[PDB]
C-alpha cells in the first residue's frame, strides 16, 4: 500500500522534529524571564507518554489476534526499570503525604510515568524479542515515537530534575532515597532508547580471578569507608575522597595494562584481518562510543580545569586529577579497541588471554559498583567548580555518570561474551 | 601492517576527543568566571589549523612523487572560499590599520586561518575529487582532523564571534563588511565539513520557468526595498518586514502545492519500490535532514513564543508568524521526501514532473538569495526576543540561517539533478 523508503522518511522526519519542539520548550523554559514553565513541559511529556501508551496498546490488541544474551539485557532492563518503578512510588507517596501547594501536573506526571514504565517493559519484554513478524508504518512510527519520548525523558532528568534537586523525618528519607535512586532512573531511559536504537537500525585460570577479586575487595572497602565517612560528620572525609582517587588511578593503570597485553597478543598473531565489513561491528562500535562520550567530556572538563589552574603556578594542583582524568581516557580508548577487535576475530594465549578477560570483567564489575552505590564525590570538587560554575559541572556530572554506569554494564556484557570463546 | 578496523575506530577516538576537549574549553570559556579567555581557544583552534596544514604538506609532496555533479560542489566550495577569504583579508587590514589593545592571538589567527582555507580549497580541489587511489591511517587520521577542525571552526564562529559582533568611515565599512560577510563562513564551515564526512564515510515547459520567474522577480523586488528602507532611516520598515513575510508564506504554500503534486504523481504510478537498498539514498537523507535541523529549530521556536504569547489573549498575535513557521516545517517536510524519492526510482508526467522540477528549482534559488544577500529581519524579532533571551534567540539564528542557506544550495543542485531525467 505504502513504500518503506518513504515510510522511514516520514518517521525519521516525524521523531526529529518531536524532538526539536522539545528542545524550543527546554529552551523557553532556561530562559526564565518568560511565560513558559515547567509545568508545561511536564505536561507535553505527560501528553507524548499518553500518545506512546495508546499505541501499545493498540500493538498489544492487534497482536493478540495472532498467536504463534538476550538475558542480559532483559536483566539490566528489569533492574532499571525497578529502580525507576521505586522512584515513582516515592513521588506519589510525597504527593500524597505533604502540604498541597504544588501545581497538578506534578502529581500527573509520576503516575503516568509508572504505567509508561511498566508498560515499556512489558513491551520491550514480550513483543520486541526475536517477534517481530512485520515492520510497517505502524511499528515505524511507535518505535521513533518512544525513541524520542525517552530522549526527552532524559533530557528532561538530567536537567529539569537536579537544577531543582541538587540546585521531618520523611522528608530527609525522601530526599535521601531519590539522591540514591536518581541515576538508575538516568541510566534506565539511556537504556530503553539505546535498545530501541539497536531494533531501529537492524530493522588454569588463577591470577586473573584472584587479581579480580582483590580489586572487588578494594572496591567495597573504599565505599564502605567512604559510606560511613559521608553519612556522620565531616572528620576524616578528604582521606576517604583521596583514597577514592588513588584506588581509581591504581586500578585504570592496571586495566591499561591488561587491555595493552590483550591488544599485543592480538598483534603478534597475524590473521587475514577486517575482510568481512560487519556491520554489526559498527552496531556495537557506536554503542560503546556514546557510552565512553560522557566519562570523556568529564575528563577533559577536569583536564582543561587542572591546566587552568597550573598556569597560575598555583597551590593544591597535586598531580592526582590529571593522573586519574588522562588515564581515565586511555582507559576507555585501549578497552574500546580490546573489545571490538575481541568480538569480531596456542594453548598459552588461551589462558593468558581468558585471565585478561576475567581480571578486566571483574574490573568493570568493581567500577559499576563503586558510583552506583553512591560514592560519587565528583560533585564536591572545588576545582571544576568555580571554573565552569555550579549548574554547568553539575550538568556535565548528570550526562557523565549515568552514561557511565551504562558504559560499564555493556562492557561486562561483552568481556562475559569474548570470555566463553 | 596495521588492521583497517582499527586504524577506523583509533581514528574515530581521536576526533571525538579533539570534539570534547574543544567543547570543555568552550564550556570554560562561557562561564566567565574563570582563567580561561577566548585568546586560548583562539590559540587552541590555531594548533589545529597548524596541525592540518603540516598533514596536508606531507599528503601533497608525498602524492607528487606519483603521476597519474562535480561541478556543483567544486563551484559552491570555491565561492563560499572566496568570501571567507575576502572576510580574512578584512581581518588582516583591520589588524594593521587599528590602534593596538588587543592580544596578538587576534593577529595569528586570521592570517593561519587564510592559509587554512586556501591550502585546504586546494586540497578539496585536487587531491579528492575521484584521485584516493589508497586508505591508510594517515589518511584517516588526516580527514577526521579536518572534520573536527572545521567542526570547532564551525562553532567558534557560530558563538564566539557574534556573541562579540551582534552582542570613523573605515569601522562602519569593517563592521558592514563583516554584517555581510558573516553566514558564507559559517556555510564554508558547514560545506567542508560536509564533504569531508560524504568522503569518509564512502571511504512545453511553459508555466514551471513562467511561475519560476514570477518567483525571482518577486524576490528581488522584496530585497530591494528591504535594503532600500534598511539602508536609510526606520519609516516604511515594518511594511517592508510584512512584505517579507507575506512574500515567504505564499511561496511555501506554492511550494507546498507543487511538491505534493509531485508526490501524488509518484503515488499514481505504481513501481515495484524500494528493492535496492541504496546506502547513497542514506547518504543524501542525512544530509537533507542535517541541513534541515537548523530551519525546524528555528521554526519550533517561534510556534512555542506564539503559542505561548497567545496563552496570554494578548494583542500583536495576528496569526502570520504561525502560518510561516508551520508552513516552513511542511514545506521542508515535503520538499525532502520529493526530493529524496525522485533521486532513487506517459509524457503528460514528464511534462508535469519537469515544470513542478523547474518551479522547484527557480524556487529554491529565490528562497537562497533572499537571505544571502542580507534581509534576514529574525534578529530583531520582539517576540522571541523576551522568550528565549537576546543572546540565546540570537545563536538559535546564526546555527539556522547558514544551514537553510547550505539546505538551499543542496536542493537547487538536487533537483537540478532531477530535472534532467
Ligand atoms: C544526537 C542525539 C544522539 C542526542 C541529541 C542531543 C540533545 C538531546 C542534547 C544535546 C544538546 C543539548 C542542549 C544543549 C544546551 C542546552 C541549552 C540549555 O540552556 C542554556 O544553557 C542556554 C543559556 C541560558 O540562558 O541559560 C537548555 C538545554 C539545551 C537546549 C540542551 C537540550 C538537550 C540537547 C539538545
Ligand atoms: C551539514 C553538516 C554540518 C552535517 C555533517 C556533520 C556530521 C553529520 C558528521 C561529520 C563527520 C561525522 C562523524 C565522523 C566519524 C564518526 C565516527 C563513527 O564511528 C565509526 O565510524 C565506527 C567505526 C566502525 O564501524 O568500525 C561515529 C560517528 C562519527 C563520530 C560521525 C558523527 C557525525 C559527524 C560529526
Ligand atoms: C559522536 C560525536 C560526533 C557527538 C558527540 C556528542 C556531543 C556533541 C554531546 C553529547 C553530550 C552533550 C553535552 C550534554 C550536556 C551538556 C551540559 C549543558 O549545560 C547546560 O545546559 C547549562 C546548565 C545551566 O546553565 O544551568 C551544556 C551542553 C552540554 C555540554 C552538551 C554538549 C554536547 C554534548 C557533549
Ligand atoms: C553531532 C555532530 C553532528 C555535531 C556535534 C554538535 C556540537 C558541535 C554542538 C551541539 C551542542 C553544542 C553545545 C550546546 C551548549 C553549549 C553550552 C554553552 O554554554 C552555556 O550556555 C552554559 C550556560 C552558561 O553558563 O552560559 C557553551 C557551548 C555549548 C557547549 C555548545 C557547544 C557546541 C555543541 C557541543
Ligand atoms: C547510549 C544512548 C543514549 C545513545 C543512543 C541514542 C542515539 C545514538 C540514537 C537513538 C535513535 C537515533 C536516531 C534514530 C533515527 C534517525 C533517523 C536517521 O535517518 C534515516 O534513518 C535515514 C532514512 C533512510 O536511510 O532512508 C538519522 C539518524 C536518526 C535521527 C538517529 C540519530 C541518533 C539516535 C538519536
Ligand atoms: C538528528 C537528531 C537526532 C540530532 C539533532 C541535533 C540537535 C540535537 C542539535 C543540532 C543544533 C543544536 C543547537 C545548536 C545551538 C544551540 C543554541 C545554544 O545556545 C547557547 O549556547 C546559549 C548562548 C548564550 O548563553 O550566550 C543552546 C544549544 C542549541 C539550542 C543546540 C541544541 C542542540 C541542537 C538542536
Ligand atoms: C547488554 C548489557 C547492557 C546487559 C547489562 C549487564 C547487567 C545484566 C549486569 C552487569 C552489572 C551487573 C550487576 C553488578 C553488581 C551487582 C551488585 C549485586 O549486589 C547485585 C547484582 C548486581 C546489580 C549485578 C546485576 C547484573 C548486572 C546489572
Ligand atoms: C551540491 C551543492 C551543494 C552545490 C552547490 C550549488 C551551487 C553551486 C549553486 C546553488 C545556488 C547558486 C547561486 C544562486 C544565486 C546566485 C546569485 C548570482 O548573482 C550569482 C550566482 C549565484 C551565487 C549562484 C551560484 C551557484 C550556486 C551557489
Amino acid at each position: 500500500k505504502y513504500p518503506q523508503k518513504n515510510a522511514e522518511l516520514l518517521s525519521a522526519q516525524y521523531g526529529t522534529n518531536l524532538l526539536l519542539l522539545g528542545v524550543s520548550v527546554m529552551l523557553a523554559l532556561a530562559a526564565q524571564s518568560g511565560p513558559v514553565k515547567e509545568e508545561h513541559l511536564l505536561s507535553f511529556i505527560t501528553v507524548l507518554m499518553l500518545v506512546q501508551l495508546v499505541w501499545m496498546l493498540c500493538y498489544m490488541i492487534r497482536r493478540e489476534r495472532e498467536r504463534s544474551g538476550a538475558s542480559w539485557i532483559r536483566g539490566g532492563l528489569t533492574m532499571l526499570a525497578l529502580l525507576s518503578l521505586i522512584m515513582d512510588a516515592f513521588r506519589i507517596g510525597y504527593f500524597v503525604g505533604y502540604h498541597s501547594c504544588i501545581s497538578a501536573a506534578l502529581g500527573v506526571y509520576p503516575i503516568v510515568h509508572a504505567l509508561h514504565t511498566i508498560s515499556q517493559v512489558h513491551f520491550l519484554w514480550f513483543h520486541i524479542k526475536d517477534v517481530i513478524k512485520k515492520y510497517e508504518t505502524f511499528e515505524r512510527f511507535g518505535v521513533i515515537h518512544a525513541v524520542f519520548t525517552n530522549l526527552l525523558l532524559w533530557c528532561n532528568g538530567v536537567m529539569s530534575e537536579t537544577e531543582h534537586f541538587m540546585h521531618t523525618s520523611v522528608c530527609s528519607m525522601f530526599s535521601t532515597s531519590l539522591y540514591y535512586l536518581y541515576p538508575f532512573n538516568i541510566e534506565y531511559h539511556i537504556f530503553v532508547s539505546a535498545m530501541l536504537f539497536v531494533m531501529w537500525k537492524n530493522i588454569g585460570l588463577l591470577l586473573g580471578p584472584l587479581g579480580g577479586l582483590v580489586a572487588l575487595a578494594s572496591s567495597v572497602s573504599v565505599l564502605v569507608v567512604y559510606l560511613i565517612h559521608l553519612e556522620k560528620t565531616e572528620e576524616m572525609h578528604e582521606a576517604a575522597v583521596s583514597m577514592f582517587y588513588y584506588y581509581g588511578v591504581a586500578m585504570m593503570a592496571c586495566m591499561c595494562v591488561g587491555s595493552g597485553t590483550g591488544l599485543l597478543v592480538y598483534r603478534m598473531e597475524n590473521r587475514p584481518m577486517d575482510t568481512g565489513s560487519n556491520p554489526a561491528r559498527t552496531l556495537d562500535t557506536e554503542l560503546l562510543l556514546a557510552s565512553s562520550l560522557g566519562s570523556w567530556l568529564m575528563s577533559w572538563c577536569s583536564v582543561v580545569a587542572s591546566v587552568a589552574e597550573a598556569g597560575q603556578k598555583s597551590p593544591s594542583f597535586s598531580w592526582t586529577s590529571l593522573t586519574y582524568s588522562l588515564l581515565l581516557v586511555l582507559e576507555k580508548c585501549i578497552q574500546n579497541l580490546f573489545i571490538v577487535e575481541s568480538l569480531y576475530r596456542p594453548g598459552r594465549k588461551r589462558q593468558i588471554l581468558k585471565n585478561i578477560c576475567m581480571f578486566l570483567f571483574m574490573c568493570n564489575i568493581s567500577l559499576w559498583i563503586l558510583p552506583a552505590f553512591g560514592c560519587r564525590p565528583q560533585y564536591d570538587n572545588p576545582l571544576e567548580n568555580e571554573t565552569f560554575g555550579t549548574s554547568v559541572w553539575t550538568t556535565v556530572l548528570n550526562v557523565a555518570i549515568p552514561l557511565n554506569l551504562f558504559y560499564r554494564m555493556h562492557s561486562v556484557a561483552s568481556l562475559f561474551e569474548v570470555f566463553r570463546k
